[PDB]
């Protein structure tokens, strides 16, 4: 409940992962699961490409891996993983389930984080989202939201 889960949503309008997702027909790819403690210093365990590829469906945000694995996946382990989950297997298991739920198209609660306001469609196209509400960035006031196609009135989509 105390852990933020953020992910990316497709958009041909955004340079980087969002466009790569649009092109590959992926609607949502996990960014990370964030507890409150961040992980300064040398990791307990150094994550290997094989362990990171086990988070099936998660696309790397780095152009330099053609938006596949592992830069982003490795970064999340280094910045939020080791110091909080102590061992790689439980983390991988959790990252893979959240991504699986994302891939099923149904996240518990989708909630805008950052938009790219598309003037041509009078829509706040959502680039990143999370499981809980948060202050927005780049979302025009009173304009409708586009969550990987799905049209939603508010920033969040529940309660
Ligand atoms: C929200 O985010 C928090 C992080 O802040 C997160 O909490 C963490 O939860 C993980 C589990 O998901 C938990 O990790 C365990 O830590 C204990 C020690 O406290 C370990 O024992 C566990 O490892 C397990 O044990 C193996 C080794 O131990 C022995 O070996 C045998 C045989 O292998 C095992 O069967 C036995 O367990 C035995 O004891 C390890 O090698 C394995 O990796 C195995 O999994 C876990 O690593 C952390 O303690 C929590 N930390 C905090 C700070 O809360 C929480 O899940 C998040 N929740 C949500 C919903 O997102
Ligand atoms: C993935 O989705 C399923 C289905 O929405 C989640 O399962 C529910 O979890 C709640 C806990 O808040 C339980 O009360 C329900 O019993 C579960 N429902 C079903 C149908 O299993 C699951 O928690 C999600 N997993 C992750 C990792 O986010
Ligand atoms: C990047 O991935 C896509 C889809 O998997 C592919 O069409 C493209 O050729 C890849 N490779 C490079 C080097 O761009
Ligand atoms: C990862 O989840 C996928 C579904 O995306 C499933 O094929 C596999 O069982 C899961 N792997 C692990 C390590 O649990």
């Amino acid at each position: 409940s105390e852990n933020i889960t953020q992910w990316n949503l497709q958009d041909n309008g955004t340079e980087g992962i969002q466009r790569a997702m649009f092109q590959r027909g992926v609607n949502r790819s996990l960014k990370g699961i964030w507890p409150e403690k961040i992980c300064t210093g040398v990791p307990s365990h150094l994550a290997t490409d094989t362990e990171l590829k086990a988070i099936h469906g998660m696309m790397d945000a780095s152009e330099k891996t053609n938006y596949t694995c592992c830069r982003l996946q490795r970064h999340e382990w280094n910045k939020h993983g080791w110091c909080n989950w102590y061992n790689i297997e439980p983390w991988i298991l959790l990252m893979n389930k959240t991504q699986a739920n994302l891939t099923e198209g149904q996240p518990l609660r989708e909630c805008a984080v950052t938009c790219r306001y598309d003037r041509d469609s009078d829509l706040n196209v959502v680039t990143q989202a999370r499981d809980s509400p948060t202050p927005l960035t780049g979302c025009k006031k009173g304009k409708n939201f586009s969550f990987a196609g799905i049209l939603v009135q508010g920033p969040c989509n529940f309660e």
